[PDB]
């Protein structure tokens, strides 16, 4: 345990050793007490693991060959059915990924007053900008009006309606003077969490994951299957930080977690169940080849009582999942 | 993808007003956009930022990739002097706290002001690539043995380090009050002073003394590994250097009223004062020579890039010494 002389930085301000950060007075939010900007000691030993691990899941959308994609696309063989569940699904994602993005950087960060948790922050954010370049990929690919997928979600009822609750549940968390420090300001914080990272994410995501995923599995558009694939890579850690930190603010405040707000949660949940539902009867009025509405029923349902579990919560609708290669 | 447009392949659209949010290329602005829908990429008007991003995104790395062993073979013996550790340390120092500095900004402070989609995608990527450094001093500390707490907390013990960190505060401005806006002309050009600040004056000044002594000790064949990892910071810094500059001019040129004589010369003073701060730094980090490297050849070389970064934003070159570190404007291959 012995080093060369001189291998140590000597303070010339006398005070400044004061300054390093007591490991334990670490906290989630609204930790003031200590500098956010040293990422060391690592308290969230949980965070750093899911950063490092996304950093190790490094892809870029234009990696992807979409040849057989493009053939597909031009020729006559897709229905009209299936042609217009991988509009929908275009539509909603091209725009959902930036919603997700924004309100990482807009709402989440400033809040989450912790350096290794804001690290796996930053790399998640950067993933949703390629899961944007992906759609944009997508659609340069086939030919796509790129300006009428882009514009999807204030064209089609179905996707808007869950753009518009979602922008419901992002709560005033935007506003000038939103703070944590309330018990009212952290349950509308913790709100925010579980409408971008657990109906988002967690349920909205993985409904349209299954019907592209579908198409792979029959082997029509692999190319979109393929990026879908490592969208789904990314998006498992995204939800399992999200539910890891939800988990972490409730253990250091547990204040927090009311019969109330555990309730009113709930009740976003079902609505989102609901939402989701009436997403995936526009996208299949008739159904096609491995996919129909009624799988979507079940589907929806038992990943949300999936997530209910996750952050403590009763399981509700109790249905079996249809998908299990998923 | 030349072939005809198939039947079908159209979303039907059954809210029929719906079409008006369609974005108009003409439209979009870098600033105080409100009239189009920020969250809908496209279409992209700004093609710099566009392959700012696909560049940065060409550009992965990560720290551990980058063997160690021969560096703490070195670290661990005589080879390496206490004026040589002296230099690591202080930059490590400095440097271990400056990406957090620089990605806190990016998110809290620039982001929601720039209001354009492939410019905030860009964002995000160098917020990323922030934190892939923030990551890389933290792996050097471990593989080396450094105390951690130490290295970090450099930047409240030691007067250089916190001299030119203080300044960062100082020109940051009023950015991150949450009712600040940039829709005025004085609000624009504090938003400007900040870009102005982290751009060109953190990024594009205080990181380069130290990138000159960490790449000398590469060039020596001294402490390969960190050398290696600051040769991929750098290849970063370029191009966020590159980026503010694209989007400092671009700014200008969409609000011309924002660069008057007064505005001009405040900039010119900040940068006057980072160069002496960057000055200092250098001579605490080099109070006696090492091969290649005198605190003297910083005067001259800080100055030298400093005028550099005036003639890409459009401001006159005020010193006009030579610069001492030619070998720095060598194409590296990585
Ligand atoms: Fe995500
Ligand atoms: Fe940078
Ligand atoms: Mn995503
Ligand atoms: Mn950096």
């Amino acid at each position: 345990g012995l080093v060369p002389r001189g291998s140590h930085m000597q303070a010339d301000i006398l005070d400044g050793k004061q300054k390093r950060v007591n490991l334990n007075s670490k906290r989630l939010v609204n930790c003031n007490q200590v500098d956010v900007n040293q990422l060391v000691p690592i308290k969230y030993k949980w965070a750093w693991e899911h950063y490092l691990n996304g950093c190790a899941n490094n892809w870029l959308p234009t990696e992807i060959p979409m040849g057989k994609d493009i053939e597909l696309w031009k020729s006559d063989r897709l229905s009209e059915d299936e042609r217009r569940v991988i509009l929908l699904n275009l539509g909603f994602f091209s725009t959902a990924e930036s919603l997700v993005g924004n309100n990482i950087v807009l709402a989440i960060f400033k809040h989450v007053t912790n350096p290794e948790a804001r690290q796996y922050l930053l790399r998640q954010a950067f993933e949703e900008a390629v899961h944007t370049h992906t759609f944009l990929y997508i659609c340069e690919s086939l030919g796509l009006d790129e300006k009428e997928i882009f514009n999807a979600y204030n064209e089609r009822a179905a996707i808007k309606a869950k753009d518009d609750f979602q922008m419901e549940i992002t709560g005033k968390v935007l506003d000038p003077n939103f703070r944590t420090d309330s018990v009212e300001g952290l349950q509308e914080f913790v709100k925010n969490l579980v409408g971008y990272y657990i109906i988002m994410e967690g349920i909205f995501f993985y409904s349209g994951f299954v019907m592209i995923l579908s198409f792979h599995r029959q082997n029509k558009m692999i190319g979109i299957g393929e990026q879908y694939q490592y969208i789904l890579r990314d998006e498992t850690i995204h939800l399992n930080f999200g539910i890891d930190l939800i988990n972490g603010i409730k253990e250091e405040n547990p204040e927090i977690w009311t019969p109330e707000l555990q309730q009113e949660i709930v009740e976003l949940i079902k609505r989102a169940v609901d939402l989701e539902i009436e997403y995936a009867q526009d996208c299949l009025p008739r159904g096609i080849l491995g996919l129909r509405a009624s799988m979507f029923i079940d589907y929806v349902q038992h990943i949300a009582d999936r997530r209910l579990e996750r952050i403590g919560l009763k399981p509700i609708y109790h249905t079996k999942n249809p998908f299990p290669w998923m």
